[PDB]
């Protein structure tokens, strides 16, 4: 999690999509998804960032609904966005034992037990928390089974990127599970 605030840019795609839904929190704004191969995912915004300003206007305050009805209506050629970094969010880091393993049991994506002497006690990983993402791939709507396939594909270094679940369930209300799995960008980002 990058600590302060970044200026990005946009440019609409052909269809005049930006690959965006935006969710009213605590009278802030923040992402509650980012489409696969959408101007949003290309400029590198990520679910649980959080939107300052659109075009210079102050976001406070916005409903869900205000903030696309704006999106809509901007001129498509250059949209800036600033934006804080996942501020709801934090990033742990962990080391595999000998037999593969971080140290905890996860049920719906959310952690829900920490194993004794493991590296996830060691570093203090908590429960009551969802998994966001894994070595910064975004995993949110995918199976327990891919989510555990990608810890085992990962190096002996994991770092585990989690949400507190109760902002979590508030994020991602007014969205069927299925939009969520099937529509989040899960890609790793492109260079």
């Amino acid at each position: 999690i990058k600590q302060g605030i970044r200026e990005v840019i946009l440019c609409k795609d052909q269809d005049g999509k930006i690959g965006l839904r935006l969710k009213s929190i605590d009278n802030g704004i923040f992402v509650q998804l980012v489409q696969a191969n959408s101007p949003a995912s290309l400029v590198g915004l990520r679910f649980g960032d959080q939107v300052l300003q659109i075009n210079g206007e102050n976001c406070a305050g916005w409903s869900s609904d205000k903030a696309h009805k704006v999106l809509k209506q901007a001129f498509g050629e250059k949209i800036t966005m600033t934006i804080r970094d996942r501020p709801f969010e934090r990033t742990i880091t962990m080391h595999k034992d000998s037999t593969g393993h971080v140290g905890f049991i996860f049920k719906n994506g959310k952690i829900t037990s920490i194993v004794k002497d493991s590296s996830a006690a060691r570093n203090g990983l908590l429960t009551e928390h969802n998994i966001c993402e894994i070595n910064g791939q975004n995993v949110i709507g995918l199976k327990d089974s891919q989510i555990a396939d990608i810890l085992s594909t990962s190096g002996t270094v994991v770092t585990i990127t989690i949400m507190p679940a109760f902002i979590f369930e508030h994020i991602i209300k007014r969205m069927a599970p299925s939009i969520m799995k099937s529509l989040m960008d899960h890609t790793i980002p492109e260079v």
